[PDB]
């Protein structure tokens, strides 16, 4: 086993601590939530008597039954299940109506008030494992009638997607905006959470090396991958209506491009780092029709993956890419002329989540016997960073052109990084609302034209790379292979 | 074993090659030079009919005896091509300054380039002067007198440090082999330029976008180039007295490491282009002025294991010879002006290393003390390596400003390939006459000043790293300790 050592600061020792999880039945309440929460509990990252809040329409068994059956790093940890527990509550009430949050607001008050401690005034974070529908109900509903006590503050953690398009995500930002500004709304795209991602900011602007490197004067192309080697496995019905663009590209991917691309913060303020990929997100111009490849899957050729259109879920005639290859044009100073490619595909040869930042040719005096210096930045499956360069050949040469490529090598859940950095009051890693915007409005044309049949996704075999098209689009756009 | 695959070029196979080693009986010889002919006839780099005439004045009835017992004691890697190997080996008695010693030479070598299977009997010479420096003007001057090719052939001369002992000296040895041999016929060996990671340094400045960009004042704070040895003089300090360690590894080793590291961009990747470089950017340093250097001489290791440099009976008392140097250099050039350079060598120091040390500027904004200089180093001893020193995110979960230090690290004999080069006529990893000359230049005043005795060496301890002073005149030149 291993003894509690509490990292949290002092000033969180302050006043009582609430977290409410509504939608606590749910599946993501307890396959991400909770067992991030216990996670977190382990590292001492929760102040000491902090009370957590199960929250569903759906008490001691189900604590036993139902949440651990999902937690992880029993084997080692297994020895803080029950202190943890000590501080759940169950709460059975609906999401969307005013009087079940006043009795919440008395429950938790009769929580606040067994806090050690004068301060009864606790600060309450909110988080919305429910369906995106809910969200404006549960949001003017904790308004009415659960704000904290003078003293303390109110978070609200609401996950993507929000809207399918720049209207619908626009309205339910609109309808969210009566009830909390942008200070108290933390709106979670995960891939934020991931140790690669956050990495970026400090690989580029802590370091000489890479910041002195990272503009168009040494940049000839930069490309953002995710790929995996299933399908949609038989829930092709839910993914016939997202699209492989607006399940990866437009949110995740898009962020990882804003890390990679905006201008450095004068600090690390949050909203001075938020402030600069909002100003990246507004120099790209909309994805137009002539800057992708899309496609669609078929049957794996040894039978083991079948086809997208066979899934009976799935509408005949789709036009639904499961593959997708963009080219973006970021018209700043930084990078302009460079591409920008996206690339996601379900069904494909691996398994991977990559960046690589090609750069340009030292054209002399080497010649062709130098190739293109490329950074890598890979996430999954096994995370790695690595520069590739030209090095002379090693043993006896006959001359100094006699060269090889080689390498410098680089020698937690998501949840668990963005739950304590809201109850730290972070939102570094936490989507803005003008954010999201222009982030819908680079995709949102491209995706009605896709929607319309504007945009016919070419066939490809389960297991194979994708469309040849997308290989040569890539070449074109100034990537050499 | 192995089998011995031939990577000779036709264009080599076409007349005789004779290799004529000079000194054959001194130590270079036997513990380099033939060692090094051995690897390269087991690698399949000499033509399969070389002959390899060995040269010295010591007479040895049973050329066989000398063969067995002297030569393959330190030939390495052994052992199934020993023997055919010695069959190439010939042993010729003579003086090294004697015009007749060596027409008698040019008929035994006549004799063997007669023996060539092949229409073609002119072959090409090589000399290599395993001598002391004395008899470097001797022996080229009987070689131009008794023992040059027929037409076809031609003949290149190997010539082993050192070269002078300053700029004055250095120019009349250069000067009285003028009329002997003219550049394109002359290879200076400074053996570090066969070193693997000294011939890579061009290709990972040129060939890469990534160091191009990099590689100036711009984003360099301070640039260092060190020798560590633990051993010290071993009794023969009394030869080591009249050199000093500035002549024994930095005017000369060092320096062609500073030139590699420094020097813009050649035009081709020509012997001559490279060379061009080096010449002009060593022409853009000023001499080292005495207080811009700190001085050690090694003493007794407070263990006993490594005993005191001056308790040597080799070595004069009053002695004031370094044993220990740091120096700083600056670069007048657009690429480097304000970058410190920092020439460090020593023996008797507490590991064995050379290294290159690059300290990048900090990124000042927006993590401040949360970061630290970049570094690029790139080391050839003990081990080979070169990686990048850089600043991360603090594995695990975190605010931003907990960060830590990671690394991103790279996944022969010198005079092996110095020869190999030598047969081929690639002069790139040589020294150039009007090179040895500026890089006498920038060392020689400060030489002339410790001569004189007018900087004194101050004492350190075997084993430690050497004088505090020494560490001290590093942190005021703009480095900072990681
Ligand atoms: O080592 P490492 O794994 O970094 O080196 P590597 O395997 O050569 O990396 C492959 C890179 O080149 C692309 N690529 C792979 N096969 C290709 C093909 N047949 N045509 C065009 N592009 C191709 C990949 O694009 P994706 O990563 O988009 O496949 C990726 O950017
Ligand atoms: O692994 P790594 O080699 O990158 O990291 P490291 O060994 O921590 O870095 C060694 C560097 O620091 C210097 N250094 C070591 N001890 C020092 C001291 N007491 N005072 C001042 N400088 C000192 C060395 O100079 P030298 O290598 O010139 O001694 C070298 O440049």
């Amino acid at each position: 086993c291993e003894r509690i050592v509490s990292k949290v600061s002092e000033e969180q020792k302050r006043r009582p601590l609430t977290v409410v999880v509504l939608g606590a039945s749910g599946d993501l309440a307890k396959k991400k939530t909770f067992p991030a929460l216990f996670q977190l509990y382990c590292d001492g990252l929760l102040p000491p008597q902090i009370n957590i809040v199960g929250y569903a329409r759906t008490v001691e068994k189900w604590k036993h039954e139902t949440l651990t059956k999902y937690f992880s790093r029993l084997h080692e940890r297994s020895c803080h299940v029950e202190p943890f527990l000590k501080h759940v509550t169950y709460f059975t009430g609906s999401y969307d109506k005013k009087e079940d949050f006043q009795r919440l607001d008395e429950h938790v008050s009769k929580l606040e008030d067994a806090f050690d401690g004068e301060e009864k005034a606790g600060d309450r974070l909110f988080y919305l494992a429910l369906p995106p529908s809910a969200f404006a109900g549960a949001c003017g509903s904790i308004r009415a009638g659960a704000m904290p006590r003078e003293g303390g503050w109110i978070r609200v953690i609401i996950e993507k997607p929000f809207g399918h398009d720049t209207e619908s995500s626009a309205e339910l930002s609109k309808a969210i905006e009566p009830f909390f500004d942008e200070s108290q709304i933390y709106r979670i795209d995960h891939y934020l959470g991931k140790e690669m991602v956050q990495n970026i900011i400090t690989t580029r602007f802590a370091n000489r090396i890479f910041s002195a490197l990272w503009n168009s004067n040494n940049i000839a192309c930069v490309q953002i991958t995710f790929k995996e080697t299933i399908g949609t496995e038989g829930r092709g019905g839910y993914f016939d209506s997202i699209g492989i663009i607006r399940d990866v590209m437009q949110n995740h991917l898009t962020q990882i491009l804003a890390l990679l691309a905006m201008e450095k913060p004068n600090s690390l303020d949050a909203e001075r780092i938020r402030d600069e990929k909002v100003s990246l997100l507004k120099c790209i111009a909309p994805i137009g029709k002539d800057d992708c490849v899309l496609g669609q899957y078929t049957a794996s050729a040894d039978g083991s993956i079948p086809g997208y259109l066979e899934d009976e879920t799935v509408p005949k005639g789709s036009t639904c890419p499961t593959f997708a290859v963009l080219r973006l044009h970021i018209n700043n100073d930084r990078w302009a002329g460079v591409p920008f490619i996206l690339k996601a595909g379900k069904a494909v040869e691996q398994k991977y989540v990559a960046i690589r930042i090609q750069f340009k040719d030292e054209i002399r005096p080497y010649g062709d016997a130098a190739q293109r210096n490329e950074l890598v930045i890979r996430a999954q499956p096994s995370e790695a960073m690595y520069m590739k360069i030209t090095t002379k050949m090693p043993g006896l040469n006959e001359d100094l052109r006699e060269t090889h490529q080689t390498e410098l090598d680089l020698t937690p859940d998501a949840y668990e990084s963005l739950i304590s950095d809201a109850l730290r009051g972070n939102s570094t890693n936490f989507v803005r609302k003008d954010e999201l915007d222009v982030a819908w409005r680079i995709f949102t044309p491209l995706l009605h034209q896709i929607d319309k049949g504007e945009v016919k996704p070419i066939p490809y075999q389960a297991g194979t790379r994708g469309p040849k098209e997308a290989d040569d689009f890539i070449l074109n756009s100034g990537f050499k292979f």
